[PDB]
DNA sequence: CGATCACGTA
DNA sequence: CGTACGTGATCGC
């Protein structure tokens, strides 16, 4: 029983209300609104957006911050209105960050399956009201104005289940403090998006485009045969089958063409190399020059990332459209494509600070591992003070190959790769490879603890915290298949670690932005990617930023051991090294 | 169309 | 058998 106005009534601007503001379109920015329905005590309303958002009682409603609305991914909201000129103020709820919270494991991506958690039914999933692929499309306003009513009572009445149990995990704090403030951070920084110099990006894959030309008509003259070279089946059949080059190793479906394999096949064929070589070029051109390209905004020649807060299991953030997370920056060929990324206005610079070995640091807290404290306390290189510890030698002799080993073993463990796994990594025999795990242990008694106890506790409680506690169940843990409970235990390993990362940059990106406004500086955070903030801002302001972000970032939380800050700007993200 | 699969980037 | 997102091909439809 719901009430489809044709006008914004008093009786709908409540102080408190359950708000649905709906947009329908995955990516939501500058996006059409389809309807808005208000749940609060004084009943159930569907709005018409083209009346609502013209209503001036209505838009300073939701301007409003002491008027306290509830919500299912108020994100999305609150940037589809940005693009309308409009603010969205005094969310106090939202649902989504609230289910991901008490288990992110489960998936919510919308009120119904948030709903399920409480065993309240009478809302449908999205998917069942919109249809899903080609067949998505808007209803008629009656089956939309009531699906839009039922999420809106969903949310009414799952606030105070959703926060009991919030604060029974002590959990109230972490979505009221973090996650929700962040999300609003998160909504500027995507409105905001990052110019894209366009004609740089169309110039660089002009040059990808002649020299694939170049090594692909190579690779057919060395095949005596032309072929699809991005169809991995095709490219088997060249080398597995007419060079019967020797098989490494088979996929489920056929011969793997995996950049490791083709390296270790290189000395029986001159097409190994070309092949290698037309890989990491198309990658560039066909996922980074073209894939960017797609989604700059003609309009503003920007792109407008969407974050996904509420969706790894770690607590990491993730981003689409484009995703900036994976920008190339190991290879040099790659890396450049962040010259690309340029200040949005004339005399402005990039600014990029980024946390120094902030997992491990986070691991020598968490297990007061005395030798990896000491170790960050005297701010030393941690892969060859590992190198020297695992192999009993001085700092003198220790040699690259020695370094990069400790440096895999310290991979490993930042990201809770198998035993197994080091062995593939180093290339060696995995009895190879836990020898070198015990050698570690033996250097490192404490992440052993660490470890060992990490893992009791994910079976005799059924998950792990993090620092800010940020939880993960792992009822994979009691498995009795040997493959299924490894990676629970090192998920019970890895996850206090990097989630507790992921705690800190995000209080750290609390703290900056609001000290930023404190200063009254014109610097804006753009970006958020692994243990960087990037932000832009006018020359003017570089050298009090030099000052301002490190110490923001590194006072953000105080662990045994320091935090350390690097920190560069340029007149492109790739300068800004 | 859409879903599986193999590849790769961070 | 780490956290992800995106591209291409293939194969059923
Ligand atoms: N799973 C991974 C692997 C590597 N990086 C690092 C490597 C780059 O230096 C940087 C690029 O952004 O992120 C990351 O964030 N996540």
């Amino acid at each position: 029983a719901f009430t489809l106005a044709d006008r914004v009534t008093e009786e709908m601007l409540a102080d408190k209300a359950a708000l649905v503001v709906e947009v329908v379109e995955e990516n939501y920015h500058d996006a059409p609104i389809v309807g808005i329905a208000v749940v609060n005590e004084h009943g159930r309303f569907f709005l018409r957006p083209e009346t609502a958002l013209a209503d001036p009682q209505f838009v300073a409603w939701l301007g409003d911050e002491t008027k306290k609305k509830s919500m299912f991914d108020s994100k999305r909201a609150a940037v589809a209105l940005k693009w309308k000129g409009i603010e969205l103020c005094g969310v106090s709820f939202d649902l989504l960050l609230a289910a991901y919270l008490l288990d992110p494991a489960q998936g919510v991506d919308d009120v119904a399956a948030a709903a399920k958690m409480k065993q309240y039914e009478a809302v449908r999933p999205d998917e069942a009201v919109y249809g899903k692929g080609a067949k998505r499309a808007v209803p008629d306003e009656p089956v939309l104005a009531e699906h839009l009513v039922r999420k809106a009572a969903a949310i009414w009445a799952l606030e105070r289940p959703f926060l009991d149990e919030l604060r029974r995990n002590e959990q109230d704090r972490l979505l009221v403090e973090l996650e929700q403030p962040l999300s609003s951070i998160l909504a500027e920084m995507e409105f905001a998006g990052v110019k894209v110099d366009t004609k740089r990006l169309e110039q660089m894959g002009e040059e990808l485009a002649e020299q694939l030309r170049t090594v692909e008509q190579r690779i057919y003259e060395l095949a005596g045969q032309e072929f699809n070279i991005n169809s991995p089946k095709q490219l088997g059949v060249i080398l597995f089958e007419k060079l019967q080059l020797p098989v490494l190793k088979k996929t489920k479906t056929g011969y793997s063409t995996s950049a490791d394999v083709l390296e270790k096949l290189a000395p029986y064929h001159e097409i190994v190399e070309n092949i290698l070589h037309y890989r990491q070029l198309g990658k560039l051109q066909s996922t980074y020059i073209e894939g960017l390209l797609k989604v700059v905004r003609p309009d503003t020649k920007k792109v407008h990332t969407i974050f996904n807060q509420a969706l790894t299991q770690t607590g990491r953030l993730s981003s689409t459209e484009p995703n900036l997370q994976n920008i190339p920056i190991r290879l040099e060929e790659g890396r450049k494509i962040r010259q690309a990324f340029v200040p949005s206005e004339s005399d402005w610079l990039i600014f990029a600070a980024d946390y120094s070995q902030i997992e491990l640091r986070v691991l020598a807290h968490i297990a007061e591992d005395d030798n990896l404290m000491e170790a960050f306390r005297r701010d030393l290189d941690i892969h060859t003070k590992t190198a020297m510890d695992i192999f009993q030698v001085s700092e003198d002799e220790v040699t690259p190959n020695m370094r990069r080993q400790a440096k895999a073993v310290n991979f490993g463990i930042v990201y809770g790769i198998s035993d197994y796994g080091l062995a593939q990594n180093l290339n060696i025999s995995r009895k190879e490879a836990a020898e070198f795990i015990e050698r570690y242990f033996e250097s490192f008694p404490g992440v052993k603890r660490y470890m060992e106890n990490i893992v009791q506790e994910a079976k005799q409680k059924g998950y792990v915290t993090t620092l800010l506690h940020r939880r993960r169940y792992l009822p994979d843990i009691t498995s009795r298949n040997f493959n299924v409970r490894s990676f629970a235990e090192r998920m019970a390993m890895n996850t206090p670690i990097q989630g507790s990362a992921a705690d800190i940059i995000k209080k750290a990106m609390i703290d900056l932005n609001a000290r930023l406004k404190e200063e009254r500086l014109q610097a804006r955070l753009l970006l958020q990617v692994h243990d960087e903030l990037i932000l832009e801002a006018p020359k003017e302001e570089m050298e009090r930023l030099c000052r301002l972000v490190p110490e923001v970032m590194e006072q953000a939380v105080t662990l045994r051991v320091p935090l350390k800050v690097d920190y560069h700007y340029g007149s492109t993200w790739y300068d800004a090294k």
